[PDB]
C-alpha cells in the first residue's frame, strides 16, 4: 500500500541531493547517513527543526536517474564514526559538515524519463530533475515525485512513523 508513505510525507519538506558518484549513495544506503557542504547543512538543520519530515531525494550526477529517498532522523552531528566518502579533486573530508542520520524510505531507482511531468516552483518551474545539490523541492512536486518511485517492499515505515514528533 501507499497509506503509511503518504502519512510520512504529509506536510514534509523535500531537498534534491546531487551525489558526484554512486559510491557515496552506496555508503549512505549501507550506513544510514549523509553529509553535505556547510551551506546545505545549515539549511537542512533549519528544516529538520521546522517540519514533521525532511526528505532527501538522491540523484547521482550523469546517471539520468534518482537512486531513492530518505528521511532525516537527526540534525547534523560531529564526532561519530568516520565515513570514507569519495570527495572531489582537491577537497578534504573536513570540508563537509556534520553527519545526518537518515532512514531510507525507498532504495529503488526512478529514471528521469518518468518525472518529466513534474516541475519545481522553487527552481523556476524547471523539471524536478534539474537543480543544484540542496535545491528545495516544493511540497506538491516533492510528494508526487516520491509517489512515482517503485514500491520498496523491504521497507517498514512503522518505525519511521514512531520517530515523528
Ligand atoms: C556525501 N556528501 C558528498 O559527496 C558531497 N556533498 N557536498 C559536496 C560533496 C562533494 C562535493 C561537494
Amino acid at each position: 500500500g501507499t497509506s503509511k508513505l503518504k502519512y510520512v510525507l504529509q506536510d514534509a519538506r523535500f531537498f534534491l541531493i546531487k551525489s558526484n558518484n554512486h559510491e557515496n549513495v552506496s555508503l549512505a544506503k549501507a550506513k544510514g547517513v549523509w553529509s553535505t557542504l556547510p551551506v546545505n547543512e545549515k539549511k537542512l538543520n533549519l528544516a529538520f527543526r521546522s517540519a514533521r519530515s525532511v526528505i532527501l531525494i538522491f540523484s547521482v550526477r550523469e546517471s539520468g536517474k534518482f537512486q531513492g529517498f530518505a528521511r532525516l532522523s537527526s540534525e547534523s552531528h560531529h564526532g561519530g564514526s568516520p565515513i570514507h566518502w569519495v570527495l572531489p579533486a582537491g577537497m578534504s573530508a573536513k570540508m563537509l559538515g556534520g553527519v545526518f542520520k537518515i532512514d531510507w524510505i525507498c532504495r529503488r531507482e526512478l529514471p528521469f524519463t518518468k518525472s518529466a511531468h513534474l516541475t519545481n516552483p522553487w527552481n523556476e518551474h524547471k523539471p524536478v530533475k534539474i537543480g543544484r545539490d540542496g535545491q528545495e523541492i516544493e511540497l506538491e512536486c516533492g510528494t508526487q515525485l516520491c509517489l512515482l518511485f517503485p514500491p520498496d517492499e523491504s521497507i517498514d515505515l512503522y518505525q519511521v512513523i514512531h520517530k515523528m514528533r
